[PDB]
C-alpha cells in the first residue's frame, strides 16, 4: 500500500570531498554532491547511495548525510 505510516522518503547524503572513483563499484563525483537514497554498504565505513540512476560504493568519510535545512 502507498503512502502509510509516517516516514521519509529515504535519506540522502552531500560529499564533503570531491572523488575520483576508480573503481566500478565506487561512485565518482563532486564535493557538495547530493546522493539518492543512502544507505550503509556492505563493507565497513562505506555507504551505498544511488548517484544518478547509479548504485555504488561511497566513502563515508567523504559525505554528510542531509537532515536539517541549510543547502548549499
Amino acid at each position: 500500500g502507498s503512502s502509510g505510516s509516517s516516514g521519509t522518503p529515504f535519506r540522502k547524503a552531500k560529499a564533503l570531498y570531491a572523488c575520483k572513483a576508480e573503481h566500478d563499484s565506487e561512485l565518482s563525483f563532486t564535493a557538495g554532491t547530493v546522493f539518492d537514497n543512502v544507505h550503509p554498504s556492505q563493507e565497513p565505513g562505506w555507504l551505498e547511495g544511488t548517484l544518478n540512476g547509479k548504485t555504488g560504493l561511497i566513502p563515508e568519510n567523504y559525505v554528510e548525510f542531509l537532515s536539517g535545512p541549510s543547502s548549499g
